[PDB]
């Protein structure tokens, strides 16, 4: 009176064709690959249904997965048999190998479909060149820091003035390419002055790659704002604009 047995994902029968069993029949059952070997009975009880036992088959394990250095690795459900792990890498490092892997059937066992990836510092350019400076290091990576510093005259005593951020560092924009934090300082002369910058506002006097001492710079506001401060300013030393106007 009982119909042909369950197809389990999980198990397959050892001796496999029929629809029609007695109440008592036992049919001999075994795990497929990929799940712990054992060999089992599924029983047709008085009701006509069949009954398997508890938790027969259990899905093999893949090794351990580790989180690589300056890693982490993600089980999303377990490490057994058809489950998948992924890697990301931290802030200021990035993957080299396989982002993901599988717990797959290798040989007599599982095994991760993949080697676990390596997790490496960004890497940075030599940071660049300046005239009449250098930069202090003790080979670049992401964090690193960079200072530069002005060259002396030849008995020590300072020759040019260091204008803009002394110092730069190695980051990233996409997680992948190393850049410097933005543009070097420049060593300037000491009786020059750098072009002077004044938002929402043009030079009307002539440009300069390079201003000397007392040069006049003329600014004029852009259509929608005007003057607020004198339009013309003076080279001082020290690279510096004698009166220091605005643009809103």
């Amino acid at each position: 009176q009982c119909p042909a047995p369950p197809l389990f994902p999980y198990a397959k029968p050892i001796n496999p064709d029929e629809s029609t069993f007695p109440v008592g029949t036992s049919l001999k059952y075994e795990c497929r690959p990929g799940y712990i070997k054992r060999q089992f009975s599924i029983t047709c009880e008085v009701n006509s249904v069949w009954t398997s036992p508890q938790d027969v088959c259990i899905r093999k394990q893949c090794e351990t997965p580790l989180d690589p250095q300056n890693g982490i690795v993600h089980v999303n459900t377990d490490i057994r048999f058809g489950s998948s792990i992924t890697y990301t890498c931290n802030e200021g490092y990035r993957l080299i190998g396989s982002s993901s892997a599988m717990c797959i059937i290798s040989d007599q066992s599982v095994a991760w479909d993949a080697e676990a990836p390596i997790c490496e510092s960004i890497p940075c350019e030599i940071p660049p060149s300046i005239p009449n400076g250098d930069f202090f290091s003790p080979d670049f990576h992401y964090g690193m820091v960079v200072t530069y510093q002005c060259n002396t005259d030849a008995r020590g005593k300072k020759l040019f003035n260091l204008v803009g951020e002394p110092s730069i560092h190695c980051t990233s924009i996409d997680g992948q390419v190393g850049v410097w934090s933005g543009p070097p300082p420049q060593c300037i002369e000491l009786n020059k002055c750098t072009p002077p910058h004044v938002e929402n506002a043009v030079i009307v006097s002539k440009n300069k790659s390079l201003f000397s001492l007392r040069d006049m710079v003329e600014f004029r506001c852009q259509d929608g704002f005007m003057m607020k401060g004198d339009s013309s300013v003076y080279c001082r030393s020290l690279n510096r604009w004698e009166p220091q106007p605005s643009c809103a």
